[PDB]
C-alpha cells in the first residue's frame, strides 16, 4: 500500500500464447526462463474512488488484478510457506497504455501518475481459482481467472525473494491477462472479486487533475530510483530508463554480495541527480531548479542473468544490497557543471574505469524534462544518470571505489554467499 508495488508481466497463459511466436524471432530470441517482473513507483498508486489521470493522445487500458500483500519480512521464502508470509490481498489495477513490447521496460505504459489502482486487504487463505471482473460505468466488460496465471501467489512471492526481500507492506500484483478492455475520460471503472470489497476509479482528462500526489521527506535515499542504460558516448533516439527496488540500496562501506557459480559480476560508477521540489510537465529550460544535488551509486550487474524481457531486468538490478549509494547530497550551488565531472572506479587501488560527464548522451536537464513529460517526480526521487565504459568482473575480497568528482566517494566490498550468511 504504502510498500512497493512489484508486478509480474508475462504470468497470463492466453499472453503467453498469442506471444509464442514473436518470442522465437528477434529481439527476444528465446521464451522467458525466468519471471518478467515490473514495479508500479509511488506516484501510480491511489486508493480507491481516487481519479486515474488520462494523458489525451493516446489509448489506456484497465488492467484489473489481484496483489499478494507481504505480512512480514520476506527473504528467500520457501514455496511451501508462503502463506505465513502473506498478510492477505487485495484488488488492484495495473492501469496501462497498449503492451506492444515487452524488450524494453515500459515505463511511459505503465508507471504514469495514478496508474495503480490498490484496494483493501482482505485476509484469504488463497486467490485459486479466483475470477477478477472488470465494469465499466456499471456494466460487465471483462473476466479472467487466475487458474490461467502460469505462476502463483506462492510461486511469485518465492521467486522475488529470492533475490529482494520484500518488507511488510510491500505488494505483488499477480498479473493480467492478454486481452484487456479500454478506458477514456468520464469512465468508472469497476474492479470486483468474490470475497472482496469492489475497488473503484474515476478515469479523468489529466488536465483536470489538481495537485499531485505528495510524499513526507525522509533522510535520502528515499523516492523512487531511475536509472539510465546507455548513457555516455564514450568509444539510442530516446533514453532507456528502468527502476530500481529500494531494497537494492546500501551504504557506504558495507558489502555486496556476488552470486555462486557466475561468470561476470561488474560495477558501474555513476553521477546520481536527486530532485529537490514535485515537478511536472518542466522544460529542459527549468529543469534545474527541481535539482537539490548530487551523489554517487555503484550500479552493479550480474551479467549471467540478463534477459531479453523487459530488460536489464530486476534479478539482475534489483538485488538485496547490490546498488552502494552514498547518503550525503551535494547541493546543486556547489557544483557550477554537473556535465564536467570525472568518474572513476578502483579495485582494490587499480584504476579500472575512467570517464566524464561531458560524454552523457542524455543530459541531467534533458532527463528531468523527459520524465517529469509524463510523470510526477517528487522530492528524495534519485536519477543514476548511466556509466562510462570500462566495466570489469569483481570477486569476493575485492575493494570497489566508485568517485564522482566534487561528488563524493563510495567503497564497498564484494563478498560470497557463504561468507554473508
Ligand atoms: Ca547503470
Amino acid at each position: 500500500m504504502k510498500g512497493t508495488i512489484f508486478a509480474v508481466a508475462l504470468n497470463h497463459r492466453s499472453q503467453l500464447d498469442a506471444w509464442q511466436e514473436a518470442f522465437q524471432q528477434s529481439p527476444y530470441k528465446a521464451p522467458p526462463k525466468t519471471a518478467v517482473w515490473f514495479i508500479k513507483p509511488r506516484n501510480t498508486v491511489i486508493g480507491c474512488g481516487e481519479p486515474i489521470p488520462f494523458p489525451q493522445g493516446e489509448k489506456v487500458l484497465s488492467g484489473a488484478t489481484v496483489a499478494l500483500i507481504v505480512g512480514k519480512t520476506a527473504t528467500k521464502v520457501r514455496e511451501e510457506d508462503a502463506a505465513e508470509y502473506i498478510a492477505g490481498y487485495a484488488l488492484a489495477n495495473d492501469v496501462s497504455l497498449p503492451e506492444e513490447s515487452f524488450y524494453r521496460p515500459a515505463i511511459k505504459a505503465k508507471c504514469r501518475d495514478g496508474f495503480c489502482p490498490i484496494g483493501e486487504t482482505v485476509a484469504l487463505s488463497n486467490v485459486d481459482n479466483l475470477t477478477i471482473y472488470t465494469e465499466i460505468n456499471g456494466r460487465p466488460a471483462d473476466h479472467w481467472n487466475t487458474a490461467d496465471l502460469q505462476r502463483n501467489a506462492a510461486q511469485l512471492l518465492s521467486a522475488l525473494s529470492e533475490f529482494a526481500t520484500l518488507n511488510p507492506g510491500d505488494a505483488i500484483l499477480l498479473g493480467t491477462p492478454q486481452a484487456r478492455v479500454e478506458i477514456q475520460p468520464g469512465d468508472r471503472v469497476r474492479v470486483l472479486a468474490e470475497g472482496f470489497p469492489p475497488l473503484e476509479n474515476p478515469v479523468v482528462d489529466e488536465r483536470e487533475v489538481t495537485t499531485r500526489k505528495s510524499f513526507p521527506t525522509l533522510p535520502h535515499p528515499h523516492g523512487t530510483l531511475f536509472a539510465l542504460g546507455l548513457n555516455y558516448a564514450d568509444h539510442p533516439e530516446e533514453p532507456l530508463v528502468f527502476l530500481k527496488a529500494p531494497n537494492t540500496l546500501t551504504g557506504d562501506n558495507q558489502t555486496s554480495v556476488r552470486p555462486n557459480n557466475i561468470e561476470y559480476m561488474h560495477y558501474e560508477a555513476e553521477l546520481v541527480v536527486v530532485i529537490g521540489k514535485q515537478a511536472r510537465n518542466v522544460s529542459e529550460a527549468d529543469a534545474m531548479d527541481y535539482v537539490a544535488g548530487y551523489t554517487v551509486c555503484n550500479d552493479y550487474a550480474i551479467r549471467d542473468y540478463l534477459e531479453n524481457y523487459y530488460r536489464p531486468n530486476l534479478r539482475v538490478k534489483s538485488r538485496d544490497g547490490l546498488t552502494p549509494m552514498l547518503s550525503t547530497i551535494v547541493p546543486k550551488e556547489a557544483i557550477p557543471d554537473p556535465h564536467n565531472l570525472t568518474l572513476r572506479t578502483f579495485v582494490n587501488g587499480e584504476l579500472r574505469q575512467q570517464g566524464t560527464t561531458a560524454d552523457l548522451i542524455f543530459s541531467v536537464p534533458f532527463l528531468i524534462a523527459y520524465l517529469s513529460e509524463f510523470m510526477t517526480l517528487n522530492p528524495g526521487d534519485m536519477i543514476a544518470t548511466g556509466t562510462p565504459k570500462g566495466l570489469s568482473d569483481v570477486v569476493p575480497g575485492d575493494e570497489v571505489v566508485v568517485e564522482v568528482e566534487g561528488v563524493g566517494r563510495l567503497v564497498n566490498r564484494i563478498v560470497s554467499e557463504e561468507t554473508a550468511k
